[PDB]
């Protein structure tokens, strides 16, 4: 399962180069969630006289 | 050669199931018999002279 946001920085536009600053974001992060089973059982039983 | 009786249990009126308890017969069994041998003999000598 994905994250989102995500923070750009916006630049105040005095400055020309390429210059881009960007927040400094993980490019790929991502979180994994596991599932588990659980078994319900039971028993019952018939004696050979009733 | 076998031996006899081998008795077997009748139930308690009660304890029908499993439940386990029910007696069991001879677990060792098959008496050997063994017949010996015995053995005899006789010897009777003449003489010419009688």
């Amino acid at each position: 399962v994905e994250p989102d946001a995500g923070k750009a920085t916006w630049v105040a536009a005095s400055t020309y180069g390429t210059d881009t600053t960007t927040g400094e974001e993980v490019k790929g992060a991502l979180k994994e969630i596991h599932f588990s089973t659980y078994k319900l059982a039971a028993k019952s039983f018939i004696t050979d006289e009733t």
